[PDB]
């Protein structure tokens, strides 16, 4: 019984240029230090949010490990590493840079420390051959973010990449980013509050209502972050819509609720009741345990919520280890 | 036991003559058909909206409470009737007279039909006079949109909104409309599954990290639709944040889970497990029966989800009828 945290991220130790040899303005970089636990992300020479050791450095990080009573933990890229924007070939370029960097951050303990792979999204040529490449070199698999612009899971090049990976075995992370909600939601962190969650539902959504999962092959092994946003607790108004609204079962022939054999979720919810509404539609098979660390919205005491449950003792194991080690191939 | 469903919605027969009184190319207007069993919302002379006689006829929306067994309906406009983007006299002018219709159409029954007002949110001083206008005239109250374009229920001129009617024991319904994310939803109802939720707990938090709660006066009584959207399930991931992150406290000096007791939501979630949990974060005093009709009846019950769930047969009573009794004043 090891203890998997499967959600959680890194940024690369990159110069200023490097990071200028793809784009001064929008290409980020990492500023450190001589105090060495504090660093800032920069884009070409503005500043963007102040960086803790950690997200960094692996050796630091094996110690808040071991402090959490974590074994293994799966990192990936930032959001802000995406580079979805740039013109596709550059992007592809940055996209090897940047999961050679992770695996060279694993290579500090690769029993305890796995990665996942971005990927050149806006290409769907070029973002399959990265998948395939990335995993080949030793990353468990891919991190993306949910959409492109107004382009949403079901659309057909991303339909087509989850397909790709599908049949590649690549298991996939979704994570919210490029958030929703344009000018509106600028203070307090309503962003990540309200914006997030619903990005993740919406993803969820477009792959079910668009009938996707109907073509994806069933070995797609697919998870979203933060306890896939709202998606659980909306769920009875999903299903209550396709029930009464032959507009809503257009593309989808089954009941929504019955597409959770489909994909998994982390288990940030940071509440019990919510955790265990959770389970309750997915199942003790399909949720992991993830923490979103080292980010301060994360969960502080990783597996605090899920120990500390009123879940069976097999469930729990299976959320902190069993279905994690499966889901990546973990031993 | 009087059943009531404090919300829901209507149009009036409003002539084309009548709109031409306030604006021939933007004022809405019904267009009933020769058959009289369905109608068009327009816009001068367009179509905008088919709609059902339902929506506009009183003696025919009791032949339906009668088959669903609601004792007492409060209704109040329908979104296309706000009239936010006008010019704020025309505005407040048009408020007036749609407050009119409003009382006109409880006169068919008033005491089964009770009725809430709209305002020209967007002036203040207008705003809050025809708040006290239409209450003493005979509405039990208002509903509001929850945001005008880019500013969200934390904006002053709304708390101060909210203060005016909290300081004259006028109670407020939040109805959420206008829904972001529009681009990306025009299939499968997402705008009613994804966007709607996500505006709701916007508006909810909106009016928490602001500190608006602390400021507005606890006699405010105010509702939010549709369950709070996804307020219940997301209120751990906030409660999260607000403790780690200072901009999450910058104006909110309690964590936002305290608040609960400064609002009410209805019980429309539609799946027994997520009203459990919505009772459980509220508190069987702050969920009231609301259904959102109409919508085509079909096999569904309003009051179904809460009859028949295993909630006390006390707590039933308080969500059937004691709560919304003595938040709107009925008898
Ligand atoms: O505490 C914060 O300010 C914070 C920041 C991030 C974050 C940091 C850097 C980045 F490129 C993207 C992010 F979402 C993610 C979570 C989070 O809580
Ligand atoms: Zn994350």
């Amino acid at each position: 019984k090891p203890r998997i945290d499967m959600h959680s991220h890194f940024f690369p130790r990159i110069s200023e240029q490097e990071a200028a040899k793809f784009d001064a303005n929008h290409a980020p970089w990492l500023q450190v230090s001589a105090k060495g636990d504090t660093g800032s992300i920069m884009m070409g020479k503005n500043n963007f949010r102040p960086v803790y050791q950690a997200l960094w450095d692996p050796a630091f990080r094996i110690e808040e490990m071991d402090a959490q009573g974590v074994d293994v933990q799966v990192t990936c890229a930032t959001p802000v590493m995406f580079g979805y924007t740039w013109e596709a070939n550059k992007a592809a370029q940055w996209a090897e840079r940047m999961n050679d960097f992770a695996l060279e951050f694993a290579a500090h303990n690769p029993q305890r420390i796995k990665v996942l792979a971005q990927v050149p999204l806006q290409d769907l040529d070029l973002a399959c051959k990265e998948a395939s490449r990335a995993v080949a070199a030793g990353h468990l698999g891919i991190q993306i973010g949910n959409h492109l612009g107004d382009k949403d899971l079901d659309d057909a090049t991303l339909e087509a990449f989850l397909t790709h990976c599908a049949n590649e075995d690549i298991p996939i992370l979704v994570h919210p980013w490029d958030m929703m909600g344009g000018q509106r939601m600028k203070k307090w962190m309503l962003p990540w509050l309200v914006a997030m969650p619903a990005e993740t539902q919406l993803a969820i959504l477009s792959l079910i209502l668009s009938g996707a999962f109907e073509r994806i092959p069933k070995s797609l092994k697919i998870c979203f972050g933060h306890g896939g946003g709202s998606f659980a607790f909306l769920l009875g108004r999903v299903d209550n819509a396709w029930r009464h609204r032959d507009i809503v079962r257009e593309d989808c022939p089954r009941p929504p609720s019955e597409y959770v054999d489909r994909f998994f979720v982390d288990s940030a919810v940071f509440n019990p009741g919510a955790l265990e509404l959770l389970v309750s539609v997915m199942g003790e098979d399909r949720v992991m345990l993830g923490s979103d660390y080292p980010f301060p919205l994360g969960e502080q005491k990783i597996g605090g919520l899920v120990l500390s449950s009123n879940l069976g003792e097999s469930a729990k194991d299976k959320i902190i280890s069993g279905n994690a080690s499966k889901f990546f191939n973990i031993n």
